[PDB]
């Protein structure tokens, strides 16, 4: 089965009301960027960013310039006459537009409240997704609180029955349409929907993890913001995830969410799979096409791990433009985040930065050593690793944000096809090191084990093993008379 | 309000049915050994044990002779002469009849599920009170787990029903029929239905915690049975109450169950305590009238907290009686357990016991430092900090298995009745010592505490605190944008006033 590369197409209303492709000082990625060949190394690309309104329907921001907008999304899905399993989907939210404190959270909260917000909204995803040309509908609530947990599992049951009833009447068998989610892919804002990740998951095709921002100026101490493994010299965190409505008893929630833990790539998707209902086809692990900087950090360990300066709030609160280098940052007037693109060119460009690697985070990082500067951010070279894990993992692919930060030759895009699609190469001897792997356990990933039938009449001591209705068992004290199921000295530990 | 004083009173069938008055041999504690003076200082005689049968029905052991069991139960009922206060109550169950592997569990189970069931098994329990002359009824089933607890509980709610029916009958509302049962008091086992408690103990006048065997032969290191408050010199156990399903948070979980703890009287006290809906007025805290005895202990602590190779198993596999002096374990054929009566006679033999006193677990022990003996026992002294204890915990009183292990003057009854009621006993400077207290706090015994009103559309910091319909809620880390708390970043940390 082909991996999914997802990537984000993102333009702003005003870039959409000034569209050109002939000048990239107004339009700095512009849909003639996708050449044929880009196109082929995608299998979807997220349109972004629509938004519920007032209506609590779905819809585009309203200063947008409709006909405008109409030709962009027509020039991307005129790109589908060069890869016939291409996908163009339309994204709801985002951070700005969904966010707790964000502009439209209202909606979000109360499109998906009663059956009928649910079929209006429902509905109104399937019409823009037709009228506009879509092939699908990606939905980017960040993020639904357990309150409302239960009405947006609806929302998408709903908006999947509606697109299986219309990939029918539209004959879209070869090629249905779609619903996916961006995800949680760190353990604290997962805990909000956790516990009823099964039920967010069934009506997907997929759930694309946003496995990156996992460190940023908010933090106190620099760290990679995508991190596959994790480095013991790193920080660690408090695992949110055990404290999420589960139910579960002592045993369970410790052996499931250790505490302090890394968070890093492979924590997110590890969470994902220790749950009942979750299959790993549906993951898709998220990357960045951008670094994340800081300033006023230290020596000793590169930047890495270290207080630093770099103010958190959005927007920037100043006008100090402090990325040496970094000319996409000014024009953003922003210095923390920074495209591939632009890092490329920083580094090749004399500024003073050093590019370091992390052999068990297995990611790049740059440091500035006499301005005090760090960067984390992601390359060719951290994809081979997050690209065997995926397979590995049997993943469903991959998703990005987003194709403008990729450099002028396209890449980064061209290295994840490379790696999931290229018969000339060969990742049998990469190692993916030593770094930390998140080893919990959950319903969803027990491990085979075979023990003897558990046998009533029989008294069992601590640390007993059996085997009872498919699973094995094992109890936790000693002096056991009933069985596992209706005794709660058993502890479920693996699976026959 | 009177603390309860409830004595167990256990009778096997082949005393019944040879009952005299006049061998020790036949009947070691004849009824005539309860003199007016003991009924007076006895609020409950809990008569003991009578069954489920396969009928699903209350019924003596079929081996009874009916009139003879009469006849015992006449003597005791008597006693109410000299007290009118005093309720003979009668035990439905005990470890042999009702544990899991007992000879009638099924019995137990299997009455208690169905609306036809529990009613039928009700009413004979009422029929049993009122033919033999009880006061009341005493279930110990040791102990309901799992989907067992809700019939457990619709069944004595359904006796209540009727008892409180029978009480109006009769005209007793001077002294009304009770209800009580024997409860766990020990995590392992208290987590069965612990989840259930406050439903369990609404239709109760008492439970009785069977504060008592919390050590033995079948645990691998020497302890106190009934250590009052713990000692960290000595083992501590894995808390079970944190595997109960409660549906609370890892940190509600670990808040609430410290674990590894001392498995002591306090710690299934405030276990108790710790959930909503359970007032201490009816719990009734249990105490043992015998020791528990080991041998092949170690010198350096007086024989506590020692390995030891004493046999675990029921019965005594063996014919080798090695607890010196003690002739009762002879004829009983066990020597690790002894009455209070036997230890005290093994005190004054001048058998090279050394009564030693633990001040950390208010308890006393025996060492026997020649022939390598531990003993593990109550006595008056310890009752002293119980009797404290439970006046201070407010309390309903005291339970204790059983009358016949008592010397035959009835001291350790006495005792419990005078740190109760005698006007020339002053325990007001009686110093309850440093022992460790179990200090788990419940969502269901959060303390009062004070703060500003969460304010929706603020971010707030990790350990923040703020007052949220109706409690006071701790964040358990940064950039908080959501409202308290079922919420995975907020813990209820306490109640506002």
């Amino acid at each position: 089965t082909r991996k999914a590369v997802i990537g984000y197409y993102f333009i702003p209303t005003n870039q959409i009301n000034n569209y050109t492709e002939t000048d990239t000082s107004v339009v700095p990625f512009p849909v003639s960027n996708i050449t044929p060949a880009k196109a082929k190394q995608l299998t979807h690309i997220n349109f972004s960013f629509l938004d519920i309104n007032s209506n609590l329907e779905c819809a585009w921001d309203p200063a947008t310039n409709d006909a405008k907008a109409r030709d962009v999304v027509n020039r991307l899905t005129a790109l589908k006459a060069h890869n016939p399993s291409l996908r163009i989907m339309f994204s709801i939210g985002g951070w700005y537009y969904s966010n707790d404190l964000g502009v439209s959270h209202a909606n979000y909260v109360n499109a998906v409240k009663t059956p009928a917000s649910r079929a209006k909204f429902a509905q109104s995803c399937v019409r823009i997704m037709k009228d506009y040309g879509f092939d699908g509908v990606n939905i980017d609530w960040e993020y639904p609180q357990a309150a409302e947990v239960d009405g947006f599992i609806a929302a998408l049951q709903e908006i999947r029955t509606l697109l299986n009833q219309q990939t029918i009447t539209d004959g879209r068998q070869a090629l249905p349409y779609q619903l996916t989610i961006a995800g949680a892919g760190g353990a604290f804002f997962l805990s909000r929907y956790y516990s009823k990740l099964a039920q967010i998951v069934a009506p997907l095709d997929y759930i694309n993890l946003m496995t990156y921002d996992l460190a940023g100026p908010w933090e106190k101490v620099t760290n990679h913001q995508a991190a596959l493994f994790g480095d013991a010299a790193g920080p660690t965190f408090y695992n949110a995830l055990r404290e999420a409505n589960l139910g579960w008893s002592w045993e369970e929630l410790t052996r499931a969410f250790p505490s302090p833990f890394s968070l890093t790539v492979d924590a997110a998707v590890q969470q994902h799979l220790m749950m009942e209902g979750v299959p790993s086809a549906k993951i898709v692990m998220g990357v960045p096409f951008y670094g994340r900087a800081f300033k006023g950090v230290s020596g000793g360990n590169g930047g890495q791990y270290s207080s630093h300066s770099t103010p958190g709030e959005d927007p920037y609160p100043s006008t100090d433009y402090w990325l040496v280098g970094c000319e996409e940052c000014v024009r953003d007037k922003d210095p923390r985040i920074a495209s591939y693109r632009q890092l490329e060119q920083m580094l090749q460009g004399n500024y003073g930065y050093q590019r370091l690697w992390n052999d068990k985070t297995k990611t790049p990082y740059l440091y500035h050593a006499q301005n005090g500067l760090f960067v984390t951010y992601d390359d060719a070279e951290s994809f081979k690793y997050k690209a065997k894990y995926i397979k590995q993992q049997q993943l469903g692919g991959v998703m990005f944000w987003h194709l403008g930060q990729d450099n002028r030759n396209g890449d980064l895009l061209a290295a994840l096809d490379r790696y999931f699609n290229a018969a000339d190469y060969d990742d049998s001897q990469l190692d993916m090191g030593t770094g930390l792997r998140y080893t919990g356990v959950g319903p969803g990933n027990l491990p085979i084990m075979t023990a003897p039938a558990y046998v009533p009449g029989t008294t069992y001591a601590q640390g007993a093993l059996v085997s009872y209705q498919g699973y094995v068992w094992q109890t936790k004290w000693g002096y056991i008379t009933s069985a596992p199921g209706s005794d709660s000295a058993w502890l479920k530990v693996g699976r026959v």
